[PDB]
């Protein structure tokens, strides 16, 4: 939680690529590893991680 931050304002099919997630997040949310997960909406939620993951 403290090291995790969900950005529902940035779920993109492009995120389907664990590569785009961290790269794009770094550019947008400055996330360290930008990790995306699948929610109930079957959408890719961009969860910025800080060190812990």
């Amino acid at each position: 939680d403290k090291c995790k931050k969900v950005y529902e304002n940035y779920p993109v099919s492009k995120c389907q690529l664990a590569n785009q997630c961290n790269y794009d997040c770094k550019l947008d949310k400055h996330a360290r590893s930008g990790e995306c997960f699948y929610d109930e909406k079957r959408n890719l939620q961009c969860i910025c991680d800080y060190c812990e993951y």
